[PDB]
């Protein structure tokens, strides 16, 4: 029998009941250099099963108790064991308590210990983050216990289930701010041993997990409103971002956001505060620790005068993911990490209803669709796949819960559970939600329990009639991987699937217990009305009456491509949508105007429509001025771009687009007033930032001379930028491509004295599309000077600089012949060897360019690759892949695009 101290998953002999926890971060270096915080806890936890011996997660954590690194009591009059030994288990990050007898069923017990950690910039558990402000380097103390990292501030049963209260106190300088999960109990005291230090206490968490703890300790300030119940919110941030008035969006949208999920999940918001608080460079993104949530810098703040709409649709979403999760995943908490993608996925589908109601006008639910549907179709459509569930005992390891992390469990997530709702119907399927978050409040749960609850309200009406049980029909969707294509014969109505792969000669090797079959909820629409909704049982074939088409007619599928599938037909049918969108677009739904040119090109990778088929979907677009359409075809196309630019393909390419965009640019020329005045609505913004960088970066001659004209007009007045934010990246672009030193110059130094990052951003990415080989590689001998250029911005540097058909051969030169610098940024800070070799030979397509990349190789007596090593690879492998494609495609590609462009 193996020792319960060697085993990843806690016993449960023993179960928390509540925790004091009392932190003091020392925000000064002990002048070797080393930060450290010290803490003391107490935790009372109830014996369920007699046992010998407490297990308890600790890490990096060193003792300074007196006696053991542990004491412990009886609670009220249970007597208690006395301790053997106290030991460190690192492996399975554990502090062992062993003892001289057992513990008893239904008494509780004291642990009282003393401790320190190092308080290191390492983003993991209590941790330090330094930052600057003016002259000063400015030191924060602030948590990321996600997922495992409790134990690294405090010994803990730190598990998501073994859930307890929380009472915090930070001891910290006395002119700092003091925050956490919960609001301070009172004003904040002076430590007798040093009134330099004040104490300041929270009040009683709820029962709650481990991983949602956070308290923090900063220089920062708030913008606050009390909503109509007396929950107080505040965004916090560095006092310079909070006098610009940065914090002011988040704090606009905060409220209504919590109102819709209050109402949505007909519960009320569960904690008596909301703080939201910006981070300087937290790499994490955000985090949703409850009732004081973390973000970067940029996805929380926002300036009006520099930041573009894409800016505010970003801040809007997170702040609607992360108070997602003050109920779903907080509130009702999934048992164990194997069951991640239903709070991640959930949150990640919701995020578009709570921002809809914060922006209303904007249609931010259609996102979805390209933000993560097609975004992981591309990975899930690979025989590399995995499915959204995986047994909780292959799941014990830090790193095996790390992997749970990943497009999969967000993206597809989403999908799915997108799907469920539309099937379900949204009001039937909030019934439910509010049933399963009222039955499991404060506790935790399976994936399992969300099924029984939504079956519950389907059994309870007679409206919605399913082929299956909810769980039957999910259990398709999340225990195998991948999705079907669905393919309609309109002749007959027969309808098929099976399981859609990007590459048509792979080998599925995981196998499903439904055979790669799925029950399927179809939608569709004939000659644009409406039709009875349809399910697809698990079979290969079948046949319905829905499905069938006279000659004139046409039907489309999956509208809103609100099921996680794509859709083929025969060409006729195609022919017959393809009519419509060239005499009448209206008539199809906007996004599934973008669906038609998102499965074709996929269907045509995989052989499965001829690429001819692909770009005849694209013909309609001069003629179409929403966004998605034209971001599909974009999306779409960026690879024919990359494979062909080099080549004779681009011309007629470049003509083709000119083509299609240009009645697109006059449409936008006209009702933006001579570009005076944006669009109103998002959706349209969108489409006009598309349709200029699309324009521009084909040679269109107006926006050409557009952009020249407003770049002058900058550089004659530079305090005063006429270009908007919206526009930002094309324009400066495409006036640095036309320009030589004097623009380069120019933007050099603008990007000098930048303050804001996204602007920094658009600068640095701009400069990249000089012409001038010259100015590009003087660029590239910038990019490893950190004066000029932050070492995070490198890698960054040299592939927008890769990016430009120029600035290839000279990426490419610059980093064969600087590889000789692992060794100096594989132990000076990551790098991303990894995403700078993706970059750099993402172009590869020749037998010439594979020959150059193995020649490249033969470095691999030392320095080796790092973190890279394993992208090296897979640079490799899709040369080859490219090498195949474009001799399967130059030939008809070219002919195409030459006799499709006028
Ligand atoms: C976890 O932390 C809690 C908060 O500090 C502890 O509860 C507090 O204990 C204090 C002292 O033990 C009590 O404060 C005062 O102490 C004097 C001692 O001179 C007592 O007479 C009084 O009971 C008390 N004064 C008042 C006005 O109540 C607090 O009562 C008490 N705070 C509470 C209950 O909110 C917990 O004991 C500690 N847990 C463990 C297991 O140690
Ligand atoms: C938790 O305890 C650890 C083990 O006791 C500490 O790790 C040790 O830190 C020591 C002091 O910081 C290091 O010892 C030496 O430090 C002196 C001056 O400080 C130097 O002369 C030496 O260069 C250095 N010793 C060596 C061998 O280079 C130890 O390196 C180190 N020991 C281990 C086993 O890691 C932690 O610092 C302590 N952490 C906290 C937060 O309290
Ligand atoms: C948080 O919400 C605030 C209230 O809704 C917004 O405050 C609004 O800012 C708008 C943009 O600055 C102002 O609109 C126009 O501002 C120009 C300034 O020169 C004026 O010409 C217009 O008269 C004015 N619009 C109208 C309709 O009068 C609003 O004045 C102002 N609204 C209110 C109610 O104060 C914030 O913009 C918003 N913060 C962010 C970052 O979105
Ligand atoms: C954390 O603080 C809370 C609130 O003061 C403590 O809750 C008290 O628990 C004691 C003994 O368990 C009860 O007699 C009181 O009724 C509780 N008060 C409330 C409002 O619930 C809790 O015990 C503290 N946790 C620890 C570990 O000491
Ligand atoms: C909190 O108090 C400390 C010490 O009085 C201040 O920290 C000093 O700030 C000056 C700039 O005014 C620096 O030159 C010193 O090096 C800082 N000392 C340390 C140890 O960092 C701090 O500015 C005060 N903060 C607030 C918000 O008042
Ligand atoms: C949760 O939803 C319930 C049930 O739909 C809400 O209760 C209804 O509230 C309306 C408000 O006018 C009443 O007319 C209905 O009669 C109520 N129905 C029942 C069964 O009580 C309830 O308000 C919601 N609660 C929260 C906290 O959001
Ligand atoms: C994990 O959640 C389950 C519920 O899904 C908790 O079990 C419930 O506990 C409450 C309060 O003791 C009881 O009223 C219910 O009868 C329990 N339901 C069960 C056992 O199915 C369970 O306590 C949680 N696990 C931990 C370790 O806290
Ligand atoms: C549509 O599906 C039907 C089957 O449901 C196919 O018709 C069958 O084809 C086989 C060919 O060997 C015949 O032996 C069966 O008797 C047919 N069944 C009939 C006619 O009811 C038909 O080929 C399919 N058409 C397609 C996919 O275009
Ligand atoms: C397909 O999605 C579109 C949005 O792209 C939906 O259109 C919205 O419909 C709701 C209610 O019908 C309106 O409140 C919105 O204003 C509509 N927006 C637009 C831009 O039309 C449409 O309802 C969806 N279709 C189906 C069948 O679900
Ligand atoms: C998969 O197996 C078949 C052998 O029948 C072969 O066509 C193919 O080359 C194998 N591997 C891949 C990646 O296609
Ligand atoms: C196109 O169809 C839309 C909606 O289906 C309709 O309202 C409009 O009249 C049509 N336009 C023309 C020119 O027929
Ligand atoms: N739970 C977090 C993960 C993190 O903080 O990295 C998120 O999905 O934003
Ligand atoms: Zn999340």
């Amino acid at each position: 029998q193996s020792k319960p101290w060697n085993r990843y998953r806690l016993p449960t002999t023993l179960l928390p009941d509540s925790y004091n926890v009392t932190l003091r971060p020392y925000l000064t270096p002990n002048a070797d250099g080393l930060y450290i915080f010290k803490g003391k806890s107490i935790v009372r936890f109830l014996c369920q099963e007699p046992t010998d011996v407490i297990i308890i997660h600790s890490k990096k954590l060193n003792y300074t108790t007196q006696g053991h690194m542990v004491v412990l009591r009886g609670v009220g009059d249970s007597q208690v064991p006395e301790i053997d030994r106290t030991e460190l288990v690192e492996l399975t990050e554990y502090l062992v308590v062993h003892l001289k007898g057992s513990l008893q069923p239904g008494h509780m017990y004291e642990m009282e210990s003393e401790f320190q950690g190092e308080l290191a910039d390492d983003l993991a558990g209590f941790y330090r983050s330094e930052y600057m402000e003016g002259n000063v380097k400015k030191v924060l103390a602030t948590t990321q216990m996600q997922s495992t990292d409790a134990r690294k501030s405090f010994p803990c049963f730190d598990e998501p289930a073994m859930k307890a209260t929380f009472n915090i106190t930070l001891i910290h300088p006395n002119n700092l701010t003091a925050l956490s999960n919960m609001p301070p109990k009172g004003s904040s005291t002076p430590l007798a041993e040093d009134p330099n230090w004040s104490v300041t206490e929270f009040e009683t968490t709820p029962v709650m997990s481990t991983y949602l703890l956070a308290y923090i300790v900063s220089e920062f300030q708030s913008v606050n409103e009390t909503a109509q119940n007396g929950v107080l919110i505040r965004i916090w941030a560095r006092p310079n971002a909070i006098a610009e008035g940065h914090g002011m969006y988040a704090l606009n949208v905060t409220g209504p956001i919590l109102n819709f999920f209050a109402n949505h999940y007909n519960t009320s918001y569960p904690l008596p505060k909301s703080d939201q608080i910006a981070l300087p460079d937290f790499n994490a993104g955000a985090m949703e620790n409850w009732g004081l949530v973390t973000y970067r810098e940029n996805a929380l703040l926002f300036d009006p005068q520099s930041s573009s709409i894409s800016n505010k649709e970003r801040v809007v979403t997170v702040i609607a993911h992360e108070l997602a999760h003050q109920w779903f995943g907080n509130l009702v908490t999934l048992a164990w990490w194997n069951d991640l993608w239903l709070n991640e996925g959930f949150a990640s589908y919701v995020e578009y209803l709570g921002a809809d109601h914060a922006e209303p006008t904007w249609n931010l639910k259609d996102l979805i669709v390209p933000g993560d549907v097609y975004r992981v179709m591309a990975v899930d459509a690979l025989a590399s796949s995995h499915p959204l569930t995986t047994p909780a005992e292959e799941v014990n390891t830090p790193a095996q819960i790390s992997e749970m992390f990943d497009s999969i469990s967000y993206s597809k997530g989403a999908s799915v559970i997108r799907m469920l709702s539309n099937f379900l119907t949204e009001d039937l399927f909030k019934e439910g939600l509010a049933s399963y978050l009222h039955a499991f409040a404060y506790q935790n749960t399976t994936y399992l329990d969300l099924w029984e609850h939504l079956q519950k309200a389907v059994d309870a009406q007679t409206s919605i009639r399913l082929p299956d049980t909810v769980r039957a029909i999910m259990d398709r969707w999340t225990l195998q991987m991948g999705f079907p294509v669905i393919t309609v014969d309109t002749k007959t109505g027969n309808i098929s699937q099976k399981h859609f792969l990007l590459d048509s000669e792979s080998n599925v090797t995981r196998s499903s217990a439904f055979d790669y079959l799925w029950i399927v909820p179809i939608s569709s629409i004939k000659n644009g009305v409406m039709q009875d909704h349809y399910w697809l049982r698990d079979v290969s074939q079948a046949q319905n009456d829905l499905f069938k088409t006279a000659s004139d007619d046409w039907v489309l599928l999956n509208v809103n491509v609100t099921g996680y599938f794509q859709v083929n037909y025969d060409e006729d049918n195609w022919r017959m949508i393809q009519h419509q969108l060239q005499t009448n677009l209206s008539v199809i739904p906007v996004i599934n105007r973008a669906q038609v040119i998102y499965d074709s090109f996929n269907l045509a990778t995989a052989h499965m429509v001829p690429v001819t088929l692909a770009l005849d979907n694209t013909l309609f677009l001069n003629g179409e001025k929403e966004y998605m359409p034209w971001q599909a075809a974009l999306s779409s196309l960026s690879y024919f771009s990359l494979m062909f630019d080099r080549s004779e393909v681009y011309g007629p390419m470049k003509k083709y687009l000119r083509k299609q965009v240009e009645p697109l640019f006059q449409h936008f020329e006209t009702l933006t007033k001579n570009w005076t005045e944006r669009p109103e609505n998002l959706m349209d913004q969108y489409s006009e930032i598309n349709a200029i960088s699309t324009a521009c970066s084909n040679g269109l001659p107006q926006c050409e001379n557009l952009a020249k004209t407003l770049f002058d007009q900058w550089m004659s007045d530079p305090e005063n930028n006429p270009i908007h934010p919206n526009l930002r990246s094309t324009i400066y672009c495409n006036a640095i491509a036309q320009g030589g030193q004097d623009q380069w110059d120019f933007a050099w130094g603008q990007l000098q004295q930048a303050q804001l990052v996204n602007e920094a951003d658009k600068l640095r990415s701009a400069l990249a599309c000089s012409n001038e080989v010259w100015l590009l590689n003087r660029y590239l001998g910038y990019t490893l000077n950190p004066d000029l250029i932050r070492k995070q911005d490198a890698t960054s540097t040299i592939n927008s600089i890769a990016s430009n058909v120029i600035g290839q051969p000279l990426a490419w030169d610059f980093v064969q012949s600087n590889w000789k610098k692992l060794f100096q940024d594989y132990g000076g800070g990551s790098f991303s060897f990894s995403n700078l070799i993706q970059g750099v030979t993402r172009r590869f397509s020749s037998e010439f360019e594979l020959q150059q990349l193995e020649q490249f190789k033969k470095n691999n007596m030392d320095v080796g690759f790092g973190s890279g090593t394993r992208a090296l690879e897979q640079a490799l492998e899709k040369t080859k892949a490219n090498i195949k494609w474009v001799k399967e495609n130059k030939e008809v590609v070219l002919n195409w695009f030459i006799e499709h462009s006028s």
